[PDB]
């Protein structure tokens, strides 16, 4: 029912093609991937928001799974690699952050988490919109990147909360601003140790219950924190204050997406259009 145009990427969950529906003329992203997955995925069809890549259809046929998504022309990694010499301008960074926080406040209010936010999962159009892609696919179901993984996941917490998406988004914010990934780990311990080196080794004072976590070891080295002004210059004081609340160790103290939308950093938010080369 779909004509493959080109290979657009390769996810955890299978390979993705830009495709054309032969009956409608519609251009879509076709992703080819147990009764349990079916019901979860079908619940995603109703989870609709302008800052979430629209799931158009779930095609369970000939004992196979295809997800048909809205197509967007560009991802945030490629826009960042392409914006490398001058950086993404601040008003655009802020507008993308604000829109992503809208999409997360939406999903989280419906008790749906992403779990794997990353620049390659954040898709942009020519209208200045940014959208979350693959929402809900990790709960429904190449080396997987760890750079955006929240410390409670890395510490083996089995029951992650919406706080894990705020951490990832925090990491992406820092990266848009500095033009470098914040925590580029290449293994779980390297990832954890890069977080500790920047934010301090967490203890019982900043994160109660931490030393009881499954993969916590008393033997972790103990590094002191660094100042956000060393970590993300040239971000201003409001952006630094928001980021630090998005990067709180304790997931219970981490700001929510809805509180983050009220933060003074967003007082002058606007919706710029990007210069996009397609
Ligand atoms: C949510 C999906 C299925 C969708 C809709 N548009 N789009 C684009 N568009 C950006 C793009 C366009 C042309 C060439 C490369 C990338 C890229 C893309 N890449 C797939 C990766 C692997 C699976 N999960 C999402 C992403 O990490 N997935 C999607």
């Amino acid at each position: 029912n779909f004509q493959k145009v080109e290979k657009i990427g390769e996810g955890t969950y299978g390979v993705v093609y830009k495709a054309r529906n032969k009956l409608t003329g519609e251009v879509v992203a076709l992703k080819k991937i147990p009764s349990t997955a079916i019901r979860e995925i079908s619940l995603l069809k109703e989870l609709n928001h302008p800052n979430i890549v629209k799931l158009l259809d779930v095609i369970h046929t000939e004992n196979k799974l295809y997800l048909v998504f809205e197509f967007l022309h560009q991802d945030l990694k490629k826009f960042m690699d392409a914006s490398a010499l001058t950086g993404i301008p601040l008003p655009l960074i802020k507008s993308y952050l604000f829109q992503l926080l809208q999409g997360l406040a939406f999903c989280h209010s419906h008790r749906v988490l992403h779990r794997d936010l990353k620049p390659q999962n954040l898709l942009i159009n020519t209208e200045g919109a940014i959208k979350l892609a693959d929402f809900g696919l990790a709960r429904a179901f190449e080396v997987v990147t760890l750079w955006y993984r929240a410390p409670e996941i890395l510490l083996g917490c089995k029951y992650y909360s919406t706080a894990v998406d705020i951490w990832s988004l925090g990491c992406i914010f820092a990266e848009m601003v500095t033009r470098r990934a914040l925590f580029p780990g290449d293994s779980e311990i390297d990832q954890l140790f890069r977080i500790f080196r920047t934010l301090g080794t967490p203890d019982e004072v900043v994160w109660p219950g931490v030393t009881s976590m499954p993969d916590y070891k008393p033997s972790f080295p103990k590094w002191a924190r660094q100042d956000f002004s060393k970590v993300v210059p040239p971000l201003d004081e409001d952006g630094r204050s928001l980021l630090s609340q998005m990067l709180h160790y304790d997931p219970n103290k981490r700001i929510s997406a809805k509180a983050a939308l009220a933060h003074p950093f967003f007082q002058d938010v606007t919706k710029p259009v990007p210069h996009l080369r397609l």
